[PDB]
């Protein structure tokens, strides 16, 4: 009973064919509707509905302010280490790359939590690689307790741990887990993952199930666009959403639209995808799921970031770091090639000059 299940229950649904019978009469029914099921979220991805992602904005835009307010959630994440001992083909940290493998001493870690939280971030988010020699769940934790005297929300972004893993780290302060499946297609992600721990597809699947069971107050997944089949990726994405919700019917669940950007390794997306795919993906999703958080990274320009203020967005990171030490290293060498390097002041004007009150705990966002 978990969501392994629903992907071993769609491995023969023809996502083709269903596109194949979608019309304009559907997505103009789907957007006058208040519940969506699966499949009208599935819709909303169509290329048919390209034709209504004005209307889908409008309700979009009005369905995220009845629940988050004219708000938008501030953080940026913290990578701690970047030992990594998994080969995904994808990222700047696999093990066959060449950098200077670093792991922030605990001065250094409370050192770059005072620079954070003196631009005024209370929710941080912190990352390492996957190696349980260098940076074990033991280390993590003494970060955590440094960090909650600084942050009031601190989330993991780490390798997927067991259920009594989530409970160890949830009891010393951590709030919040993001962890994206990457690819949901089993037979792509054998292939972007050839080696490491990582291999292990339905150990990772079902890491927010796992994570929710221990009582995660928060829950952040996603598909890494650019991996495989997008439509079917943010499918997946949007039913594994909906799936934990439903599950845990208390726990927040967001999602990220991630895509994939320039790293170390050079591997090029297996798949392209475009500005006007990440909009409707976001849209759909935010029609499907209305009070689920959108979170966008500073994989995104600042012009398109700004312009998706108002479509579903609730949460933006800024003043980000994708290299271990790296603000205050700028040669150091990072997981990807960020875009929007604009820092948390500058993230926050823009904010307020769009009429939006950036907030700094996620309970101010109503
Ligand atoms: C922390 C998250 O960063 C994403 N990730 C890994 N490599 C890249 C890349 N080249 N570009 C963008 N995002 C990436 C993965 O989805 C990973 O889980
Ligand atoms: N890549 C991670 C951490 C991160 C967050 C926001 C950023 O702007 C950059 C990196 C994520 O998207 O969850
Ligand atoms: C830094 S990548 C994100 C954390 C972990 N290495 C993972 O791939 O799940
Ligand atoms: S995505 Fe996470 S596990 Fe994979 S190489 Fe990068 S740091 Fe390591
Ligand atoms: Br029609
Ligand atoms: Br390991
Ligand atoms: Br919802
Ligand atoms: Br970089
Ligand atoms: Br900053
Ligand atoms: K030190």
């Amino acid at each position: 009973g978990t969501f392994y299940d629903v992907i071993e229950d769609y491995r023969h649904f023809d996502f083709a064919a269903y596109f194949a019978k979608v019309t304009d009469s559907d997505v103009r029914r789907i957007l006058r509707q208040d519940r969506l099921s699966a499949l009208d979220f599935l819709t909303l991805l169509s290329p048919q509905a390209e034709a209504y992602l004005e209307e889908m904005a409008q309700k979009a835009h009005r369905l995220t302010v009845q629940h988050f307010g004219r708000t938008m959630l501030l953080y940026t994440p913290l990578y701690l280490a970047n030992y990594c001992v998994n080969q995904c083909v994808y990222c700047g940290f696999q093990l066959k790359n060449k950098l200077e493998r670093k792991k922030l001493t605990l001065a250094e870690v409370e050192q770059e939590a005072q620079l954070i939280a003196a631009t005024g971030l209370k929710h941080i988010l912190i990352l390492t690689g996957e190696s349980r020699q260098h940076s074990p769940v033991s280390y993590i934790k003494d970060c955590v307790n440094i960090l909650k005297k600084y942050f009031s929300s601190i989330s993991i972004e780490i390798y997927p741990l067991t259920q009594e893993e989530y409970a160890e780290l949830i009891g010393a302060g951590v709030d919040g887990l993001t962890i994206y499946q990457e690819v949901y297609n089993e037979e792509v992600y054998a292939e972007m993952h050839p080696a490491g721990p990582k291999r292990n597809y339905r150990f990772r699947l079902e890491a927010p199930e796992r994570a929710c069971q221990a009582g995660m107050r928060t829950v952040n997944i996603g598909a890494l666009l650019g991996l495989n089949d997008w439509r079917q990726e943010a499918f997946f994405t949007g039913l594994h959403a909906d799936y934990l919700q439903r599950r845990f019917p208390d726990v927040e669940v967001s999602i990220s639209p991630p895509r994939m950007r320039p790293h170390l390794g050079g591997f090029p997306p297996r798949v392209v995808v475009s500005d006007q795919n990440l909009v409707q993906y976001v849209l759909a999703f935010r029609l499907f799921m209305p009070r689920s958080g959108i979170t966008l990274s500073t994989r995104e320009n600042g012009r398109l970031r700004d312009a998706m203020v108002r479509l579903g967005v609730t949460k933006m990171s800024a003043g980000s770091c994708t290299a271990v030490g790296g603000r205050s290293d700028q040669e150091a060498v990072g997981q990807f090639q960020i875009s929007d390097e604009r820092t948390v002041a500058e993230v926050a004007a823009m904010l307020y000059a769009q009429g939006y009150q950036p907030v700094y705990k996620d309970w101010q966002a109503l």
